């Protein structure tokens, strides 16, 4: 009963998950993943360019099918929505200028000026135990406008996906000069278990079809091969 073209929704200003070419075309590795899934699910699929916070809003309304788009698997999530078994880890952390003191702490960030995007767990997270007690937390559209503002001095820091902030801004020329602040936020509930593909609910047949194409992609080293275009480490994680 799966679809004749599956329709998945990203966000691409998330490098080097999901972001745009040159010719305006879909790159990352959510986009590889998906192709790949796809191919192996034996559909078609069609990508959808959406900022981040109506993913989940599309999804509900039908307007799209699946979200890839380094999707955190939370537990306030899983009451809204379904999710695959887990695509790849991701840990959230601060970036600011090269020598900055910044910690990802109540203290450190008084009377700073922090960005998040929105509709993000990094929203939630800074909203609720930093914006309400005088931080100034401004959250947009999407990443590239908050890695801007960041450059060009209207943002102190920015929290976002550790491994989105490494090879998407630092390791890049507008990164040079700056750095990560802190080390990794912990705290399990808002950030979740890794990223996975978000479904309806009720569509347990298209969960079961991706969750049987990840688990064979990474079986037979596909998973392994197309993350060595992008990473030098374990982004699986555990
Ligand atoms: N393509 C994107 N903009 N992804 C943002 C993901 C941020 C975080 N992992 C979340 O699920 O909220």
């Amino acid at each position: 009963a799966l679809p004749q073209t599956v329709r998945i929704g990203t966000a691409t200003t998330y490098a080097p998950f999901s972001s745009k070419d040159a010719k305006g075309e879909f790159i990352g590795f959510d986009i590889d993943l998906g192709n790949e899934m796809c191919k192996r699910m034996q559909v078609k699929c069609t990508w959808v360019a959406s900022d981040f916070d109506a993913l989940i809003p599309s999804l509900k309304a039908k307007k799209i099918d699946a979200i890839i788009s380094s999707l955190s698997i939370t537990d306030k999530r899983q009451q809204e929505i379904a999710f695959s078994d887990k695509l790849y880890a991701a840990d959230s952390r601060l970036i600011a200028a090269k020598g900055s003191p910044i910690q990802p702490t109540l203290e450190s960030l008084k009377g700073k000026h922090v960005g998040v995007l929105q509709g993000s767990t990094q929203e939630a997270y800074a909203n609720d135990n930093w914006r309400t007690k005088g931080v100034d937390v401004v959250a947009y559209a999407n990443q590239d406008l908050i890695y801007s503002d960041l450059t060009a001095g209207r943002l102190d820091a920015a929290l976002q996906d550790e491994v989105a902030a490494s090879e998407g801004f630092l390791k890049q020329p507008a990164g040079k000069e700056y750095a990560f602040a802190g080390p990794s936020v912990k705290d399990k509930k808002y950030f979740g278990d890794g990223t996975g593909v978000g479904l309806r609910k009720d569509d347990t047949e298209l969960k079961a079809a991706f969750d049987k194409a990840l688990t064979e992609l990474r079986q037979d080293g596909t998973y392994d091969k197309m993350a060595k275009k992008y990473f030098d480490f374990n982004v699986y994680g555990d």
